[PDB]
């Protein structure tokens, strides 16, 4: 009945109820949860509940562009496009037109591996934080390309450079956005950068690419052939970086200034994109909203989500846990207790968590005071980042199996696990996965959960590969997470084999294998 | 409830404190302090107190653009940018080819400590340094890294006659609270009073917005190099032979951005942000006269704010007066318990941290101290034109909860109350500490600071590139004393403090700063 913005939605609706449709407001009474209607929350002092040039009538009514990604209906997910730049092949001749001494080799472009990059697990983990910090931080804007096709052999050796002069870089790229928002007037300039020594800036201008980047589209869109960086000049090097090339060191290549409109429907009839951009708003939206990155296995995402300064009594705005957090920014069916995707179960403990060290500390502050010890019951406070990597394998000997093979002496007739059944043990349990369902040359993390009810019965676990180890882990009371590292080889190597022997007594859940990063190959 | 300054504030409650709650004015009754309110005063004949865009009911209730940072919601602070420009790295090639490159490291308060001089003793209830070169933040000046002894021209077989080539990497950042839009800089690049070359950028080639925190090279990214420039395409910096020996003596590449211009965000009817007809020209001159000037410097980031003072002889203007603790509560977000300041977890107070004034406000400090019969320096008066510098240590201890050094001190006991603080140190025999360097940064001066009482001599020893030992006789109450000695590269032996006493002193407040960098 109360007024106060520019919003046809009253006072006492954006707080505790948030109903819209057939383009009027009701409130929520939980009776209409499952006739795609949903609840959400706002101010009530300013017309736009984030810093998206949308009031949060606009955006929670379907009144606006219909290519936005329809997760930030809700008003308190911003719309922000990130655009992002790819690698797909790369391409080394030593002459200045476009014959002579060429290489060609093909890469995999890796987005959030730089971010992981400094992530060191622990044997057991201290209190309840269940979730590991990195020492660097980076957004899903960069990528680090990882050469597959590679035998043994040098890049001096294919072009046979001896003194002072050297050759010329080519690629293959490519224009990812990875957002809930387009752009129009796409203009991305983009450093290739070897450790800090800054080779060329790529600037793709208008006519190269399009007029639209559509969320979640790249510009040859899906099967077609890459934009070689030929159609606004060819790539110099010299001789001291190639050595570097070819021992340890891989190409970065990063996007950092990036401009573009965003459209809006006029009185009248469609979309405009001239009086507007994509360049005054990215400050707005980014001093107020946190950064939630969430790494599928084969695609990525990335949102912001506004938060509450818990230091200001003024303030009003709505306050989210981090469980709620993922769940609105990105899309989640509510299970039995669980938060599910499409198909992957995000939970606190079916996943990896990264955050920073401002992120850490303050967990870790808050952490001493909740009487449940989880990690989602963990009040959301403005300017933290957080990354969820899904693991590539996970079981909890329930619906959910995807390994690619099976394991041997596995009892599911039990209740007593941390969700759901579990694992009794008696002897050996053994797995040989096959190196042709592996990348080669990367860092694996094999982590579970254990509980066994008794005073000192222990266990012990061996992974066997090219660099094999075997550890002894006790368990306590409660259940406690276990994590260990090992390293691949390349493809005509022998099988990984992960044993591990028990004493009758300990149970086992919730285990998975999970990707870091890469590890540099001795060329 | 008569207003005479349009800002919807009455002169009643503007004299006096007051607060903002459900987006009207109220009083203050001295009872929100643990609900999270603060109190606001302004002045009621100007409708901006302060020489901000913005009024007062606007600062005082955050109805601003929401990118400036929250320690310029009181109005007596104004809200304007100081942006800044460091180097990273430096490639210097003879080509219009040898190459050679190295690593440098940017401080952003260098110049403002390098003509300080310390001093064993101070004569006085001042407990302040002072200096002779004021810089502020958007100076700065490089340190080159580990060289090994090896010569800069050693791999540059260039005679006299000849001209080398800068190339470096450059990393824009703000210590401001407001967001810098369409940012132009004008930065310069000194050596030795030589100016080689001014450097140039545009808006439409690096970050056109610049938020106030953030950086243009954002973290964990790379350094944005001058040989991706529109003029540095075809030439770069020329250098002289006598401008290269004078680099490979004992001197720096110091960068001072001079001026810069762009707009700022306001609020519209039909749409919400617009850049175009505001401008941050005419109102820098406003800011700059008017106000005073505190910089805050912790190990890892520096801030300087502006705040507004009274005159001294001229009643006609009637600005609220501040004491030198209230304004350092006001400018930055500090937290006072016990009657301790705490800006996050480091602590500010006139006998924790290292504060440095310029020579023009010393004598008015004090000749202001002697009227005072607190001696403390946080209880003078705030007039137009003082400059303040704050120096946080790296290493402090107070024999309390806090305690930051790597080393745990020997012979420490803290079951006292008489000391300054809290908890104090008995000498009954001797205290030593051993550092190592790998805790430390190579070839820089540091100064170790303290309280000492005795209700005898205390002799001093400290291990460095040059040993010093000396002897203090202490007096009933406290009194601040210091000794400033230089370290050596990182392949050195440690560090060794040994303080001896004569069994019935106590010690109190024990810190090591950082103040240069020695040449090598
Ligand atoms: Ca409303
Ligand atoms: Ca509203
Ligand atoms: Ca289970
Ligand atoms: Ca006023
Ligand atoms: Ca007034
Ligand atoms: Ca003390």
């Amino acid at each position: 009945d109360l007024d106060t913005d520019n919003d046809n939605i009253p006072d006492s609706y954006e707080r505790n109820g948030y109903t819209i449709k057939d383009l009027i407001a009701v409130k929520w009474e939980d009776s209409f949860a499952e006739q795609g209607y949903k609840k959400y929350v706002s101010n009530y002092l300013e017309s736009n509940t984030a810093g998206d040039p949308y009031t949060d009538y606009e955006k929670a009514s379907g009144s606006f562009d219909k290519a936005i990604k329809t997760e930030a209906r809700d008003p308190l997910v911003a719309a922000y496009p990130i655009v992002g730049v790819g690698m797909e092949k790369l391409i080394i001749s030593t002459n200045e037109h476009a014959q002579g001494k060429t290489v060609s080799r093909a890469t995999t472009n890796s987005k959030t591996e730089s971010n992981t990059a400094g992530v060191s697990v622990n044997v057991g983990y201290q209190n309840g934080f269940t979730a590991n910090v990195t020492t660097n931080y980076s957004h899903t804007t960069d990528n680090s390309t990882a050469v597959q096709d590679s035998n043994g052999e040098s890049w001096n050796t294919g072009l046979s450079i001896n003194k002072g002069e050297s050759a010329y870089i080519n690629a293959n790229v490519r224009y990812y956005n990875t957002g809930t928002a387009p752009m129009y007037k796409v203009t991305p300039t983009t450093n290739l950068v070897l450790d800090g020594d800054t080779l060329s800036t790529i600037k793709a201008q208008e006519n190269q690419i399009g007029n639209n980047l559509s969320p979640g589209d790249t510009y040859p869109k899906k099967g077609l052939s890459p934009l070689a960086l030929n159609t606004s000049r060819l790539i110099p090097i010299n001789y001291d970086q190639l050595k570097k090339l070819d021992a340890g060191k891989q190409i970065k290549l990063e996007t950092t200034q990036v401009s573009g409109n965003f459209g809006t429907k006029n009185s009248s009839g469609q979309i405009v994109t001239e009086g507007n951009s994509w360049s005054d708003y990215i400050s707005q939206i980014d001093s107020i909203s946190a950064s939630i990155i969430l790494d599928t296995e084969n695609e990525s995402y990335e949102r912001r989500v506004t938060a509450k300064n818990l230091q200001d009594p003024e303030d009003k705005t709505p306050e989210l846990t981090i469980g709620e957090a993922i769940e609105k920014a990105f899309g989640a069916t509510k299970k039995d207790g669980l938060l599910y995707f499409n198909d992957i179960p995000i939970d606190e403990s079916c996943v990896e968590l990264i955050f920073d060290d401002n992120t850490a500390n303050k967990i870790k502050d808050s952490l001493k005071t909740l009487s449940d010890k989880k990690i989602y019951n963990v009040k959301l406070e403005r300017g933290m980042n957080i990354l969820i990597k899904t693991p590539t394998y996970f079981t909890n000997f329930d619906d959910y199996n995807n390994y690619p093979s099976t394991w041997s002496n596995v009892n599911t007739t039990n209740q007593d696990g941390l969700q759901g059944s579990a694992n009794k043990l008696n002897g050996e349990t053994k797995i040989k996965i096959p190196m042709s369902e592996l990348k080669p040359y990367k860092r694996y993390v094999f982590s579970g959960y254990s509980k066994d009810p008794l005073t000192s019965n222990s266990i012990i676990v061996k992974i066997k590969a090219k660099e094999e180890k075997t550890d002894y882990l006790v368990p306590e009371q409660g259940y406690t997470k276990f994590s260990y590292e090992f390293e691949t080889t390349e493809k005509d190597s022998s099988n990984i084999e992960i044993t591990l022997i028990g004493s009758g007594t300990t149970y086992l859940d919730n285990l998975s294998i999970t990707e870091l990063n890469s590890t540099p190959e001795i060329l």
